[PDB]
RNA sequence: ACCUGGUUGAUCCUGCCAGUAGCAUAUGCUUGUCUCAAAGAUUAAGCCAUGCAUGUCUAAGUACGCACGGCCGGUACAGUG
């Protein structure tokens, strides 16, 4: 009757598009699941994982 | 005549005795000051309570534990862990 969540989105560049079903030309800092974070006595938050596998100039220069 | 003394009618042979200094094992009485070193052994390589004796991170492999935290709408990832 009930729904238990799941918690944790993808990590990896790839497997979010596979999630998400992003082409080529789509960005994928765009998709990455934000998570919401509020405990009492302090200000809300939210936190996204870093990707993995993201192509940038640092790589290229390498 | 290869130490000093003993075992004979004389000369000898063979068995012997006592004194003299150390090593090892065990054990006594005494022990004010100071420096250095040692520590095994029942043919038992016999039996063991308890604790300890091996762990490790740099700018540089992997952080979405608010576990703690600055800046924010630029918001993939500040930083510590
Ligand atoms: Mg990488
Ligand atoms: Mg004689
Ligand atoms: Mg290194």
């Amino acid at each position: 009757d009930t729904t238990v969540p799941r918690r944790l989105g993808p990590k990896r560049a790839s497997r979010i598009r596979k999630l998400f079903n992003l082409s080529k030309e789509d960005d994928v800092r765009q998709y990455v699941v934000r998570k919401p974070l509020n405990k009492e006595g302090k200000k809300p938050r939210t936190k996204a994982p870093k990707i993995q596998r993201l192509v940038t100039p640092r790589v290229l220069q390498h």
